[PDB]
């Protein structure tokens, strides 16, 4: 199954509005069937893409419709491994 073993902004990191989240897997996940939550102080945030542009599909992009208000940040994901496999966890971040 993929493990979330890092992102950007990084789990509990304070960091200004970054232009998107990086997510690197353990293993290659599909964008097509991945989901990712981004919330901010409760309220759902506008996710405009999810893409994997290595060809390991290890790091997931999510880009925000708007760059990101500072602030608290919870991401929820669900990833689908390139085997099918199903795994979800959480993380926080502030900007
Ligand atoms: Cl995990
Ligand atoms: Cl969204
Ligand atoms: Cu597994
Ligand atoms: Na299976």
């Amino acid at each position: 199954h993929a493990h979330l073993k890092s992102a950007t902004p990084a789990a509990d990191s304070t960091v200004a509005a970054p232009a998107d989240l990086r997510l690197t897997f353990s293993e290659g996940v599909e964008a097509t069937f991945t989901k990712v939550s981004l919330s901010k102080d409760g309220t759902e945030v506008a996710i405009k893409g999810l893409e994997t542009p290595d060809a390991d599909k290890k790091t997931l992009v999510v880009t925000p419709a708007a760059p990101l208000a500072a602030g608290n940040y919870k991401v929820v994901w669900n990833a689908v491994s390139v085997a099918t496999h199903k795994s979800n966890g959480e993380y926080s971040f502030k900007v």
